[PDB]
């Protein structure tokens, strides 16, 4: 449940707590601040701290020395039943026992920190309905907290707002009598399990925090101003994938471990892309909670097949490819389609590259693909492989995914079958994640204009309930915001 993440610690102090308060398996996990969108991963071993390092450069989680993963809280979910498995160089085994646990509130989604209280007033006003609920700082007592809870119906005076007073005396916190938690969040956790009751009959449910991320689209600049909060905004995000532990049984078999690029970032068994044309490949069917994507990792030699049989499938017409086949020394998907005017099969698949035509930024490939046998079935897979996305982190301006997009998005909208679009990059969650979420806020502005509400968290991690670790790192959040922000100002210029 991420107690384990300390977001604003050094390495230094990290060593103290796993040593004054830990006790060998102790271990918390922190941001890198010497490699900013790094983590480094801290165990208490034999009286000693040791930390261990993990890199995340927009396709993964690289375990230095361990293995590579979607989600910070699936990597330690996984090594904590999977004891032996964190050796170090020498040989020997790190074990994850105990969590240290962080006491920190800021990356919760109800703690509000500053915020006046006439402010949090019209906000739970506002936008708040029965349960919901939020904690901010006193105020009358530097130190102190109070929190708030909405209660009611859908004016009428059947609906109020009650303030309740945390006080924070020798680092523990209380309602003014009764236990003392640890924590804000021990405390929070609490009163949602057991509501506080008033006198008179009230039930004060802590029932959802309340929206701080949602948008008007037209102000999106005012907004960004503002956050240049985003590393905060971000963090606040990353804090629930805990959440998002979902099941992912049909990516472990035997059988299908050679079928995923990484062994351990593997589709949701729930979203999987199931096969009836075995039935297993590393993709999930990304819906927007009209226009699906497919998110899927690069083609594996021995998986190739596969992709051409999900594609006809799903009767996808247009492909999005985000990755160079060799980036940085490394493999990060395998040539799946012909040559220009070549043909090519692909077990039952097969597959003409009609035409290749290289614009600046990308390069679009019209492919005919049909079944071996059936000559009725050819259908024009409209394929746009993305040039200009830099080895590290993201690019400068936003404009050149967005005109890549664009083209992408009227292909889509003229073909009327057209199913699913289908996005990959090396893992299928970073970069592919990047544009399915750009691609749907853009769509949503579209349909709706400049005057309609975004929200780019929520809208994040409804993606990421899908398929693992979408969109993994703060800069791809912040050109998240920078892409749909420039979207706009072109849209004015009409």
């Amino acid at each position: 449940s991420r107690r384990w993440f300390h977001p604003n610690i050094t390495g230094v102090e990290a060593e103290n707590l796993l040593l004054t308060r830990g006790v060998d398996g102790s271990f918390l996990a922190r941001p890198s601040k010497s490699n900013p969108g790094d983590f480094t991963l801290s165990v208490r071993r034999n009286g000693a701290v040791t930390h261990i390092k993990i890199q995340n450069t927009g396709d993964y989680y690289d375990l230095y020395g361990g293995e590579k993963f979607a989600t910070l809280a699936e990597l330690v979910q996984y090594y904590m039943e999977h004891h032996g498995q964190l050796k170090e160089k020498n040989g020997d085994v790190i074990e994850l026992k105990y969590p240290l646990n962080c006491a920190d509130p800021t990356s919760e989604r109800w703690f509000h920190g500053h915020l006046s209280g006439k402010e949090a007033e019209k906000l739970l006003t506002e936008k708040g309905k029965h349960g919901s609920f939020l904690v901010r700082e006193s105020q009358s007592h530097p130190g102190d907290f109070v929190l708030s809870v909405r209660t009611g119906d859908d004016n009428d005076g059947k609906s109020k707002v009650t303030h309740v007073m945390i006080r924070c005396q020798e680092l523990k916190y209380d309602v003014g009598g009764g236990e003392r938690f640890d924590s804000l969040t021990d405390l929070v956790e609490h009163y949602k399990k057991n509501p506080m009751v008033e006198t008179l009959g009230t039930v004060l449910q802590l029932k959802q925090p309340l929206n701080t991320t949602r948008i008007n689209a037209a102000e999106i600049e005012s907004r960004v101003r503002e956050l240049s909060g985003f590393w905060e905004e971000f963090e606040t995000l990353q804090q629930q994938e805990c959440k998002l532990l979902y099941s992912r049984k049909e990516g472990q078999r035997q059988e299908n471990k050679n079928k995923n690029r990484y062994k351990n970032i593997l589709p949701f068994d729930h979203t999987r892309v199931v096969l009836h044309d075995s039935d297993y490949i590393n993709a999930n069917i990304i819906m927007p909670e009209k226009k699906s994507y497919i998110a899927t990792q690069g083609c594996l030699q021995n998986t190739v097949n596969d992709f051409w049989r999900m594609v006809f499938q799903e009767n996808s017409r247009v492909i999005v490819m985000t990755t160079k086949e060799v980036e940085r020394g490394k493999s990060k998907c395998v040539k799946y389609w012909p040559d220009e005017y070549a043909l090519k099969e692909y077990g039952v698949m097969r597959v003409r590259n009609v035409k290749e035509s290289a614009a600046h930024d990308y390069t679009l490939r019209e492919l005919k693909l049909s079944k071996v046998g059936q000559g009725n079935t050819e259908r024009t897979v409209w394929q746009y492989h993305f040039r200009t996305w830099p080895d590290h982190g993201v690019p400068s301006d936003p404009g050149g995914v967005l005109d890549f997009l664009e083209e992408v998005h009227h292909k889509q909208e003229s073909i009327m079958d057209a199913g699913p679009v289908v996005v990959h990059c090396s893992a299928g969650i970073g970069r592919t994640g990047t544009f399915i979420v750009i691609d749907i806020l853009i769509d949503i502005i579209r349909e709706k204009g400049v005057d309609c509400d975004i929200d780019v968290p929520k809208t994040i991690q409804m993606v990421r309930s899908q398929r693992s670790g979408m969109v993994p790192t703060e800069a791809q959040y912040r050109f998240i915001y920078m892409a749909v922000q420039h979207y706009i100002e072109t849209l004015q210029r009409r």
